[PDB]
């Protein structure tokens, strides 16, 4: 099994571990990973995780999403990908379980 972590690269080191299903990143209180960034939409992107594959989708955000500085709608994440949204940067890492 695999797990995926998202780490904010703002100095705080704040981290979120993907759960199975939908994982919403945004500025709003319904977000699973909530960012204090006015350039980030209330529900900005989703990462869908099934324990194997992490699929990122921009949720029609106002400012868009990039991965590895490429503009994305949907994107299949890999270890080391860097997600940018608003003024924020998130480093994606995979690690094995058990």
């Amino acid at each position: 099994g695999t797990s995926v972590t998202l780490q904010l690269d703002d100095g705080s080191g704040r981290t979120y571990q993907l759960r199975e299903g939908s994982n919403i990143i945004g500025r709003g209180q319904d977000a699973q990973f909530r960012l204090p960034d006015t350039g980030v939409s209330r529900r900005h992107l989703e990462i869908r995780w099934d324990g194997q594959v992490a699929l990122l989708a921009d949720l029609n955000s106002t400012n868009g999403t990039t991965v590895n500085n490429a503009p994305v709608q949907e994107w299949q994440l890999a270890d080391g990908d860097v997600i940018r949204l608003g003024h924020s940067e998130i480093i994606v890492r995979m690690h094995p379980l058990t």
